[PDB]
Order: structure tokens, then C-alpha cells, then sequence
């Protein structure tokens, strides 16, 4: 498991430029204590706003997003976690689509994401991080990798 401060320290290099980025979470995933003020102190640390639009069902969804980005503007998605809504088809079928159509990479939490236009997921295993790529996605958004990550980034087999 990456940490959100790790992840958005990532995302600072993998999207160069990112100043606002945009949550979507699950009003039902563990851990809400925990994770909402960590992103706000991966916000400060990193220099990228993170705004946070919550969700319980898939109706909300669409209406959450479309929030984040006429209220917010911001350049990117990021999904934490995906243990209830955020691992149904539907959910990650609309944010992928919405985003992509706003010029927004989508920064997931697995490559079931990927696998349906997500640009990158990570990994965390006894060397330390690795990555994930979308190879299609990610090149025709211009995603930069990281030059310690050179050779600690697979692109996935669609």
C-alpha cells in the first residue's frame, strides 16, 4: 500500500504542471478519518489543491463530478480505494469517460481502472514503489515517468 502522500507526490511528477486535482470518495469506505485530513496535508506538502467530492451510490456519481469540475476546474482524477461503488463497472466506466473528455488523467487504484482508461496505478513491494502504465493512455496524455522509475514501470497487457 502507497500512502496518499506518496501517491500525490507521484502525481506531482507523472502530470507535470498539476496544480488542482479532484477525489472522488465513497461515503462508505473505511478509513474516512484517516484519509480525508492525510489529503489535505499531502495538498499543503505537495503544492497541489485536492478537492474532495463524496459519494454513497451510483446516482450521485455523475452529478459529484460534473461538481468538480464547474466549481473547481481541476486537471486530474484520483481514486484511493475501490471497495464498494468505486469498484462497480458503471462507476469506473462513467469517471474514465468524463474525465478523459475534460482532458484529465485518471490516477487508480488498480488496474481493473486501467484496463478501461485509467493512465496509472501503483504498487508498493520490498524495493520500494513501482508503477503501472496504461501504454496508450498514457502517451497520448503526455504522462512523464519519474527517471528513478525507468526501470520499475510495466505497461499493462490490454
Amino acid at each position: 500500500e502507497v500512502t496518499p502522500i506518496q501517491q500525490l507526490f507521484l502525481i506531482k511528477e507523472l502530470k507535470p504542471g498539476i496544480a488542482r486535482i479532484g477525489v472522488i470518495w465513497d461515503k462508505n469506505a473505511a478509513n474516512r478519518d484517516e484519509v480525508l485530513p492525510q489529503l489535505q496535508r499531502a495538498s499543503a506538502a505537495t503544492g497541489i489543491k485536492v478537492v474532495v467530492a463524496e459519494v454513497a451510490s451510483l446516482q450521485e456519481v455523475a452529478p459529484q463530478f460534473r461538481t468538480l469540475l464547474r466549481d473547481h476546474q481541476v486537471e486530474a482524477l484520483w481514486v484511493l480505494e475501490e471497495s464498494g461503488l468505486l469498484g462497480q463497472a458503471a462507476a469506473r466506466s462513467f469517471l474514465i469517460k468524463n474525465a478523459t473528455q475534460a482532458g484529465m488523467p485518471v490516477f487508480a487504484p488498480s488496474e481493473t481502472w486501467l484496463k478501461e482508461g485509467a493512465c496509472v496505478t501503483w504498487r508498493k513491494d520490498a524495493e520500494g514503489i513501482r508503477l503501472v502504465v496504461n501504454k496508450a493512455v498514457a502517451e497520448a496524455m503526455g504522462i512523464t515517468i519519474p527517471a528513478k522509475y525507468q526501470d520499475r514501470t510495466a505497461f499493462l497487457a490490454m
